[PDB]
């Protein structure tokens, strides 16, 4: 009943799904006719934002208004951390979430922005459970990792998985009377520990985020226990973009069918080259 | 809420001045002189700090005798995490527990779940960000550190000046900027904007430790605390009775000079202390 | 006072932009656009940052070129302590000097003495004790310093946040915590408190240093600054006559979500800038 | 009153020594030596060093029954920052009040807002940014801290050539210079102003700290001070009124030798320090 | 009537004046043309010695010869700080001044020119006071600033100034008494601390020097008391040597007259492009 309640809900609508990040409207096409949940509206994918350098902000509105145009799924878009202006004129386009975004250039060394102040849900990342709790607690709809965006390389993605996850269980054990000083050692709002501790797994959708490349990667994630992935590089950077994100979204659906991820890995091209 | 009732049984106690005692007499001497309550212990914090050894929840005999002795509420203290002698202070009938860092530390890690009891908890703090944790924890009332037992106000002025500054820079403080704020502060966010939407302290606030004259009362008060303890300023000095009245009335009126220069003339000596 | 004339002739550039032009052409771009102020340079930050070399006051002829182009005040940079560069820019007849950082430093240890002139000075700062002490020595109007040419506003975010920080926590210090105050901030108290009273900077208060969208100037003015520079985002964008009115008019609309999104529509590459 | 009505009030002890008595008797004598004013406290700084403990505001009983003992004006200490001390001792009717580091402080952050009193206040300084610092809160006095109890005038000598050393070099500075001079000082830009144009301290400017003989009292006012104050070398000596007229000539007479020699000579023992 | 006090009188015929570097007569033409005082004759100037490298020494006697015979005002000349037969050499050629300079390559790090050996006026450079008359006790009868020498930046020349401004400023009303500790302070002799507080000024001429560029800079260094200054890099490595030299000469003459200061500004072309 609550408007935060409402956002989390439109979030859990994405589950099992794969988000892709898409930086025009063919792309868009492409990631939608292959089965992705949503699309990342953006210029330049991370891995290119790793290469090239320069200020990376919030895209054109004119840009993401097309690829809006272009598909029927929920379409997302970046804005730097602490741009809470970049935030109101993506809510103004009209989009349906706001991913708060470190692969941008950040914006507000000490502050997110409040997304409370906002009608649309937003996606933060995290590296850790206090992290995650810090953004929903400042009105974060939906959580992914951080992982290493742009790299190629789940370790960091993985790390942080297993970084939330270990410490959502680390909850459900604990004498109840030791929370609250887990609360402080994770910096993270009590009342937001202790609701993770109720529901046993995180207050909103957990996407894995960052260096996923192949359908392996994906599925990886999945059994590890998220709610869906973002791939921002590894489709469109790759040597068949359509087929690895068809690839991937055939993970995500079936990723505990060992037999669905090879059929849907081989001869699946080069993938994205990354950096280790 | 039982929360909410705590903190307003709590807040029967503001204008009041909170005196250990260590016997029924010294427990008659404090009401007589008008105290507000009297916190029940063997050891007041000054002879703790002098004799070393493990100081413990006292003896629900001789705090019994002291609840027996007044018509005052009676606090007892509880080392830090020992739930079970707060079980017992509870158990006693007693009125608030202090869980109280001038005794032995029993847990490093956590303090009692506070919210277990159904009897108001005092807990001492240095800064907002633990009053608030205590709090949190389920204190209903917050007190100063100060540096107990010394005669010695540097610290308790420290410790209100740190609360009261930093409950000040809340008010006008940019709200997207509170996230961060509780961060730095290890504070439940929640606590945080009650704060910041109260413009106080969501419990009552009272100085403590090195309280020992009528003026060192007085300047807490006009700092803004709703009033003070004294635990070793008033029976470790030249005369407790007259001391005790002198404390309690310039804590009444510490906005009246002439009646700080009158309950101080004369006083005898003070509790020697430690610098 | 003379000086209180400068801090009010200075109250007109409130909603406006000021862009760094380089010659007459983008000087009447930035006027037909709805700059309130054009700033006179041979090189614009980013241009100074990449070239490198001793960058100076500009030579009066281009100025007086700008000048003569349009009808808005026109500013112009003098190195920090280079008080004969701002003598001379004063007899140019130009509207305001901007003491700037972003030329080459002339003194390590002293800015100019801007009481000395008619001219009202504007100077930048990082926080509230630096924007005090330029205002002692007499700029009638600040601005952050940011990280000029860079394209990256989060320095001028940081420098925003800390200046209007430190004047809310000031607007409800202990009115005897404010000399301790002035002391950390190293900024006279008589300001301090002048400060503390209007609850703002006694002076026109904008923000400068890598504002580079309508986004990165309606964020400002959101913030609470009074106006924005644009030195470099403007001429090393795509479009910049376009980019030029679309940040002035996301400064008089800051608040209207609905114009930034019609401000920004298409509006060609930003500066690349360098993070 | 205005806070220049309070320093026009302390520029009457200029050439005058003030003296920490403890009662009644040693006050009586202290005004008899001829010194200007009395600091009415329990114990001397030498006492306060050597005893240790929490040193605070003295009683309103002994300070009274100083304060009717003389005529000449009392002072009394509160503790740094202890601005109820500071009500309960302008309550009693004193002339001033020294904010002394010499009492145990009570903020470590903040000194007492003296412009809230009407009385005057001393505080002390090291150098000439804490004096101004002082100054700016309200002091309408300054002396150097010098090292209290101590009777070794070495710190004192310190804090008064710092002082008036950094005074004489604020004078002829560039006035360009200046606002970067009060940032280092980290004192009010307009005090520090009001400094050069005065060419000397705004407010009178005693020293204090260690003073034991005559000839350091002399020496005192030959580096430019306004006055002194003995807490410790007067009582604390073998003959105590000798010893309080002779620091009262010494102040008086700063630049006769041949009275120093007359007032110092066979003064008994002074404090050992 | 002492000789030192002959060859002092000699640089105090400088005042007022602007020094400029040259090397060869064409350029001293320019420069007597534009208005120096005098010129300082070498092979190459701080600027390009800077950039260059190699060691810098004395410049070769034929050259100096030929500048001193292409002019009529006075003529200075270069010698390694420590190189004592380089200025005797220079002596010997019959010029004005000799400068022992740090621009050229230290020769002796110990120890500088004993100065008084000479009949010929000697300038030395200086950061501070105590430098300052450590110079003139060797037996200098001019000093300038070091500044930093051929990087068009007045930043240091300004530092250096005001050291020696101010601290000859603070003797003004030091205590006598204390006049011998600052002298130990400064590690300068005594009797020249003394001399500097009686006289409230270096007892030599004062020149500024090292990275003045400009007309703004040339009246900077008057305004803030120097007698002079000393170009070297910033005339002959601008765009118009010519017009720049008597800009800065006019600056150096009229540096409180700011119309005069506007006019010779005025389209002055590209200043030396320096160092940061």
């Amino acid at each position: 009943k609550s408007p935060f309640s409402v956002k989390v809900g439109l979030a859990q609508m994405l589950r099992g799904g794969v988000i892709m990040d898409v930086v025009n409207a063919e792309q868009a096409r492409i990631a939608e006719e292959a089965g992705a949940c949503a699309v990342m509206a953006l210029e330049r994918v991370p891995a290119d934002i790793r290469a090239q350098g320069g200020v990376a902000r919030m895209s054109d509105p004119q840009m993401i208004k097309e690829i809006k145009q272009a598909v029927t799924i929920p379409v997302m878009a970046k804005a730097r951390i602490g741009h809470f202006v970049e935030a109101q004129i993506l809510e103004a386009i009209g989009i349906d979430y706001i991913d708060e975004s470190e692969v941008l250039t950040l914006a507000d060394e000490d502050h997110h922005i409040n997304k409370h102040n906002f009608r649309i849900p937003f996606v933060c990342g995290c590296r850790n459970l206090g992290e995650a709790l810090r953004r929903i607690r400042e009105g974060a709809a939906m959580i992914r990792t951080k992982g290493e965006a742009g790299t190629g390389n789940i370790i960091e993605a993985v790390r942080h998985v297993r970084s939330v996850n270990g410490d959502i269980r680390v909850l459900r054990n604990m004498d109840d009377d030791e929370v609250f000083t887990f609360a402080k050692k994770l910096a993270a709002p009590y009342d937001l520990v202790m609701q993770t501790k109720q529901l046993g797994r995180l207050p909103v959708v957990q996407f894995a985020a960052g260096g996923v490349a192949t359908p392996a990667d994906a599925a990886l994630m999945m059994q590890l226990g998220c709610d869906g992935v973002f791939v921002g590089s590894g489709i469109f950077k790759s040597g068949d973009p359509a087929r690895r994100a068809r690839a991937i979204v055939q993970a995500v659906t079936h990723y505990s069918d060992p037999e669905m991820l090879v059929e849907v890995s081989c001869g699946l091209g080069e993938a994205m080259v990354g950096i280790n």
